[PDB]
């Protein structure tokens, strides 16, 4: 089998990309952000206390003849920018695109932490790591992906997000008309859970590529790129008037400023993410300062290859025995 959706930004800024997803038996279709930087399914629902549902559609159990609460089954999730949510645990049946899975774990949210609340476009996450980050307890629980995969036509998914534009999630084939050029496939590391390789180095703009290895994530889940400090402070020096404030969280750029490119390795490949990319428009509304798209990754503790990096490239997560990644030119 296979599947296909397309992905669609949820803001002007590619803030992060939703993707509908039916779930139940009639189906309800919720529009979920798939979050290769996590591993549970969980949805807004009836069961969310009211004063933290805000304009989000949700999942009612009840009303699917094929939901069955998993007895016992609680889960808790903390994200990486501080975000959480918690509730109980149905299986029910999910689709993606034309792909069914049956018996997959519905995490119920009984409680949302604000930035949920506040954000009316996400009805939930559909995590696609490892499934031994799964929150799910007593008995943790399998993603999608994993309970797909033995069904798939090839164990895999490709990403592949546009740049204020919609794109595509795939799974279980490798559209060969959506890259240029070939796919350099590279090491995968699942120790953290996470689809965690290693970038073979980096260029700023027209200057020379340096060969050095970083260790991170492909985050989907993630709107920026976060790199080691040496990195971001390289690139910004390239930007006249550019600056990291501790006011702000990171660095800002003067607005009227034409950004270079940045070119990270992978193997002897090179994928190149365009000036406009890391634009993240003002830091409030009508400020002249804007926000950079590559901060450092100083104190989050890992290097995040997120939605800035990967909607440059098409990307294959691959799925087999021992996984792999493979990145590609569009």
């Amino acid at each position: 089998s296979t599947g296909s959706a397309t992905t669609t930004p949820i803001d002007s800024l590619d803030d992060a990309y939703i993707t509908p997803v039916q779930i139940g038996t009639p189906a309800q279709t919720l529009n979920l952000d798939f979050d290769t930087g996590s591993s549970d399914l969980w949805v807004f629902s009836s069961e969310t206390t009211a004063s933290e549902v805000d304009g989000q559609t949700i999942y009612t159990p009840s009303k699917s003849t094929t939901a069955k609460l998993l007895s016992g089954a609680t889960w808790s999730i903390s994200y990486g920018d501080g975000s959480s949510s918690s509730g109980d645990v149905y299986t029910d049946t999910v689709s993606v695109g034309g792909l069914t899975v049956t018996g997959q774990a519905v995490e119920s949210a009984k409680k949302v932490s604000s930035s949920f609340t506040e954000d009316s476009t996400i009805d939930g996450l559909l995590g696609l790591a490892f499934s031994t980050l799964n929150t799910v307890s007593p008995t943790q629980q399998k993603t999608f992906f994993d309970n797909a995969k033995a069904s798939l036509d090839s164990p895999v998914f490709t990403a592949d997000l546009g740049y204020h534009a919609p794109g595509t999630y795939n799974f279980g084939f490798i559209d060969t008309t959506a890259y240029t050029g070939s796919i350099t496939y590279t090491a995968v590391s699942t120790k953290q859970g996470f689809w965690e390789w290693t970038s073979t180095g980096y260029a700023v703009g027209s200057g020379t590529f340096k060969s050095t290895s970083i260790d991170g994530i492909a985050d989907t889940g993630t709107t920026l790129l976060y790199l080691p400090a040496t990195v971001v402070s390289a690139y910004w020096a390239q930007v006249s008037g550019a600056k990291s404030s501790s006011s702000v969280g990171g660095y800002v750029f003067p607005c009227s400023a034409t950004l270079p490119s940045f070119t990270f390795g992978v193997g002897s490949a090179r994928i190149v993410i365009p000036g406009d990319y890391i634009d993240f428009g003002p830091i409030s509304t009508g400020s002249s300062s804007c926000f950079g798209g590559i901060q450092s990754s100083a104190g989050i503790g890992i290097n995040i290859f997120g939605d800035v990096a990967l909607k440059a490239a098409f990307v294959v997560f691959n799925g087999a025995t021992t996984p792999t990644l493979g990145f590609a030119s569009k």
